[PDB]
């Protein structure tokens, strides 16, 4: 199918000729969606930067600041940092044609939007832990982390360095109080802590860890097609999903190619290849593939076992300094 973009947007876009990304979303598995994107559009040439959540929020913030080229969309997994931004007047709004069936929690009015529904699992080497050694609960999970053999054997987020590995273990904190059990669990296994869900993948295959708590299923299922000792568990006592927010940035040079790149990913085109062929989980639950909201809620137990952080200001709490302050010192007193 072709996204409903309106022909005017079309046209002002192919004058732009070019789209600059700022992308949390890694490059191995944005790339068919780049790809596909350009099929539809090959007058429009991407550039597309992967960089990390936090280093999205300082460089646009300062580029802006300097008066200085930036990018036209911001994507990324650290919602507060986007739904911040988004209503501080740095985002164009735009009402997208493809998001009429949006939730009124999974956009910021007309100015950000969800473009995935992205689970927190556990992903393990079934070398080390089998298929039935590794619980799908908070409490489970803190068992298992008394074990011995999981002294060193465990990673999970650094919440202090990654915006998302914060948003994650935050709302995880917030939801679930057999988390305070799992992060003391994280202090007795000695869990080291990670920037990027790479760099704890990287110790999990090679097996310095068995196991890494908190990290995006999309990016899981795609490391699996190519890495067959790599186990997924989604958690049956309640998921954790963020949802990857994108918007336009009002100073833009070509805003018209930012609003067709939005528009795709909304579109069932966009959520289709996501939940197919990109293996990130679509927030669009009418979509066919492994990544998708059904599949999501099977695993968990349903969709009530899921909480979806909305795409509102009211999480901007997290980032007041008095719920920083309860989370980190609980966490780092914790992990210690």
């Amino acid at each position: 199918s072709r996204p409903a973009s309106d022909p005017q947007v079309v046209e002002a876009a192919r004058k732009e000729g070019r789209l600059i990304i700022y992308s949390s979303t890694a490059q191995s598995s944005a790339q068919a969606l780049l790809d596909d994107f350009r099929k539809l559009y090959p007058f429009i040439q991407i550039e597309y930067n992967d960089l990390g959540t936090q280093a999205i929020y300082d460089r646009f913030v300062s580029e802006t600041a300097a008066g200085a080229s930036s990018a036209d969309l911001l994507w990324s997994s650290a919602m507060e940092l986007q739904v911040k931004l988004a209503s501080e007047g740095y985002a164009l709004p735009y009402d997208s044609p493809e998001a009429k069936n949006w939730p009124a929690n999974a956009r910021l009015g007309n100015l950000a939007y969800s473009t995935t529904l992205e689970p927190a699992v556990v992903v393990y080497n079934k070398r080390f832990l089998k298929p039935e050694e590794v619980p799908t609960t908070r409490e489970g999970l803190a068992r298992l982390l008394q074990e011995p053999r999981m002294r060193g054997r465990v990673a999970t987020w650094d919440p202090e360095r990654s915006a998302v590995g914060f948003t994650i273990l935050k709302a995880d904190y917030d939801r679930f109080p057999a988390f305070q059990e799992l992060a003391r669990a994280f202090g007795k296994a000695q869990a080291a802590l990670y920037s990027s869900t790479g760099a704890a993948f990287e110790k999990v295959i090679s097996g310095e860890h068995y196991l890494a708590y908190g990290f995006f299923g999309s990016y899981a299922l795609l490391r699996q097609r190519t890495v067959k000792d790599l186990g997924i568990a989604y958690l049956t006592d309640g998921t954790v999903a963020i949802q990857r927010v994108a918007f336009i940035n009002k100073r833009a040079a070509h805003p018209n190619a930012a609003k067709l790149f939005l528009d795709y990913l909304l579109s069932l085109r966009g959520q289709n290849l996501m939940a197919y062929t990109a293996l990130i989980f679509a927030r669009r639950e009418t979509v066919v593939g492994e990544a998708t909201p059904q599949a999501l809620y099977k695993a968990v137990g349903g969709k009530d076992k899921v909480y979806a952080i909305p795409v509102s200001t009211e999480i901007l709490k997290n980032l007041d300094p008095a719920e920083r302050m309860r989370f980190l010192t609980f966490w780092r007193q914790a992990v210690r």
